[PDB]
């Protein structure tokens, strides 16, 4: 609960519970910094806290892996888990649970402060410099050095209604200058058009090193008005505190490590990116972005600039937003009526993939098949904004448990018949970043949708063809449990 | 590692030396319980287990579970299977194929004809045999008996005795000295009871159990008919299996076999047999008629050890042996064909349902081909051999990744295959008949479930690749990779 909401008490605890390794060895920022923190999520390390940066602003730090899963298999989601308030031994189950809980809790608004941490140093016009920060050069084919990979922006309607907290990448282009993506589709985007039909650029904000919670709630789909920063409240029954920037009337959380000010341009842009993305590519072309011109910057002593280095699995964007993605599509499916007893979003397919959990008896009293439960599938799934963002679905009985991949590939192996089981959608339209989407898929804006069933056809009539030959399914429960109990009297000690 | 590869005895004092079995002590039944602490012990990768005290069973009588599972240590996670072929506990996947395949090649040695050996040391003839006063285990909760064997092999020899065969098999337990099982009729125990039969006799016959490990694997070598398995233990590990004559019907088993069985395989008598829980996962409800085996005697060592094998998910025993040893054939296959394969390998996870099959792109854009073309030969090329006839699904992916470990498959199959282009159906090319996911009209067919998953992308065909990988070992120069390795423990670690 304090870790949720406060980033510098998140890195204590970490260290207190050995989840922090303290490198005081000078790294650099060129590269070193995000080749240790990418060993460290293959490896499952502990979170890097790096202590010296070369050439960096004295007393600057940098946090790798801030949700990175651990080695210990009781304990891997605690770093994730820590940014929903959850305990050390929390699993997937747990964390939906959790999830679709806080997803109908009552949001508390924000504390507001007169004062807080991250005005310890302030850095206005002038004396505002991004690059004496350790801005890292993540991947050595991005296009340049990204100053924000682990926060939120912050901007706010015209009438100052409501807020918008939304997680997006700021590359370092200039001193003051950074860019990035803006998605009109989004509450950032929508606000944008809303001060350019104004005649105006849009007062922003960045926080970095913004309580782990803020993070979390700053990737929720919501309805337009609705604010981002009352859900903090709904996560982990506690306010998140705020006080206003400097410069422009925005309201930011007090403890951040770092906030920047500015706004965003109405026309300029810079050719921003690639990096190296979620689905564990790095493509070689950049894109034009809108520019966010840094008016005002500030942060607490000794500030930890939290990134992320994304690519293959597992890092945050299959931890922290694929988990949240498996709790809302959960939540999507059970609605409206669908069979589903949980989704997993398999690390190991990069978010490329959702798996839905199908109880079997409630989906024979659908009294349907598989093409029509398939298309009814895709619809509810991909027509919601968590289901937008992948691709690929895969329905399987409730029998393998789906947060275990290993388990996953058996049941697509052994049940997904090649002339039956798979269900193109190719006129639901793409999510644009999906690696394989060629040059017609990207023109067209569809192409890449599919569900993979692996149910049997008998399933549907609430059959099954044959039993599953495991532990847990080719004994009584006497016997299993016999065996449970007794196991390391036959002399296993821990298997 | 050939004295553990060439007895079963000091195959299990080693596992022992090692840390990977466990001795249980405590008294167990027969009766599913040992199959459940085994299944568990393949799912959680235990140590085998070796059981000493079984209810109602004859004295110094011990079973062995999980002979060739895995263990949850990564670094040793395949030894058990390793010893099978000979080979040091850090063996892996790549290493054992290029063993197997440098032993496709290797010359037969002659197995070693003794006059005696330990497994005469207790001999049963005609009413003697009473099969059911060893722990004969009912295996799976749905199975339709129990199973006398799930490890182990016939010995079958032609009319002539020209040559003779080693092929596994499973054996319920129908009476007091009747077993039966399947003969697959175009295998070479099916070839040669059709060689009996039209001399209108039965087919005379023994199975050895506890046999040595590299008998067992060598029983599963790729031979043309009139070629013994035996003689390919020595291609294997470089030493001849040791044999004696059987007591009563002068066929060759190996002289250290735990259990030995003799008699004849019925020409018409059946029994129903099965379900049992099989290779793919599961146990199908219906029992079909099959063969008899009479056993007229046994013989085997003092204090016996029956090994078996609980069939299921993965990862068992049809999965670490045959399917490893799959992999090493189309490897074969696939390069002797001409195809830009430097690696094939039969996932465990999938059950031997799927072969990924890992492309060499540059050598693959030197064919000036396309997916529709490349998925269609490589189809042709692979599901008409007799290893990949046995594989129902084959992955196509570059060689960037490592087809040996599930979770990059995983994030290929997931970030590669499109869903338009890359699912090559091939309904007409005849099916292997277990794949648990046929329908009856595929059963009727012949064929229906062959597919050719492709991971290739569009690109690669012409040399390229849209994309580099975001990870440790690619978005990082070779020079700073070493750096964070040596400074390692320098940063904290």
């Amino acid at each position: 609960n304090r870790s949720a909401l406060d980033f510098r008490h998140f890195v204590d605890h970490l260290r207190r519970q050995g989840d922090l390794v303290d490198v005081h060895t000078e790294v650099d920022a060129n590269l070193e910094i995000g080749a240790i923190t990418r060993r460290v999520y293959e490896r499952r390390a502990p979170a890097p806290l790096f202590h010296n940066i070369r050439d960096s602003l004295p007393g600057a730090r940098v946090l790798g892996a801030p949700a990175g899963l651990r080695a210990d298999r009781a304990r891997a989601h605690s770093r994730l888990a820590l940014h929903f308030g959850l305990p050390e031994h929390s699993g997937p189950r747990d964390i939906v649970a959790m999830l679709r809980a806080a997803m109908r809790a009552e949001p508390i608004a924000p504390r507001r402060l007169e004062r807080g941490p991250v005005q310890e140093n302030v850095w206005l016009g002038e004396q505002v410099d991004l690059t004496r920060f350790p801005v890292p050069l993540l991947h050595e084919q991005d296009g340049g050095r990204y100053f924000g990979t682990y926060g939120f922006h912050v901007v706010q309607t015209p009438d100052g209604s409501w807020d918008s907290w939304s997680v997006g990448r700021l590359m370092l282009v200039d001193r003051n200058t950074l860019a990035g993506p803006t998605i009109p589709t989004q509450h950032i985007g929508i606000i944008r058009e809303q001060w350019r039909r104004l005649g105006k650029p849009t007062p922003w904000a960045m926080a970095l090193g913004a309580p782990p919670a803020a993070l979390a709630a700053a990737g929720m789909p919501l309805p337009e008005g609705v604010s981002e920063a009352g859900y903090v409240g709904a996560l982990v029954g506690e306010p998140v505190e705020v006080v206003r920037t400097q410069t422009n009337g925005l309201w930011v959380p007090a403890n951040t490590e770092i906030v920047l000010e500015g706004e965003i341009s109405l026309d300029e842009t810079a050719l921003e990116g690639p990096m190296g993305e979620y689905h564990g590519y790095s493509f070689p072309i950049g894109k034009p972005q809108p520019l966010f011109h840094v008016h005002a910057l500030s942060f607490r002593d000794q500030p930890i600039l939290p990134i992320c280095v994304a690519g293959t699995p597992p890092e945050e964007n299959h931890t922290i937003w694929g988990t949240m993605i498996s709790a809302q599509l959960l939540d999507v499916a059970q609605n409206a009526g669908l069979p589903v007893d949980m989704v997993w979003c398999s690390y190991e397919a990069a978010t490329c993939w959702a798996v839905l959990s199908i109880d079997v008896q409630r989906l024979a009293a659908l009294g349907t098949d598989a093409a029509a439960f398939a298309a009814r599938v895709a619809e509810t799934v991909f027509g919601s904004h968590a289901g937008h963002l992948v691709p690929k679905l895969i329905l399987v009985g409730n029998d393998i448990d789906v947060t275990e991949i290993d388990q996953v590939v058996w049941a697509l192996a052994t049940r997904a018949h090649p002339l039956h089981d798979h269900f193109a959608f190719p006129q639901i339209r793409d999510f644009p970043m999906v690696p394989y989407l060629d040059a017609e898929d990207k023109a067209r804006g569809s192409g890449g949708r599919l569900v993979i069933n692996c149910l049997y056809p008998e399933q549907f009539a609430g059959q099954m063809r044959a039993a599953t030959a495991s532990f847990r399914h080719a004994y009584p429960t006497a016997l299993r449990r016999r065996v449970e109990e007794r196991w390391s009297d036959y002399g296993f000690g821990d298997a």
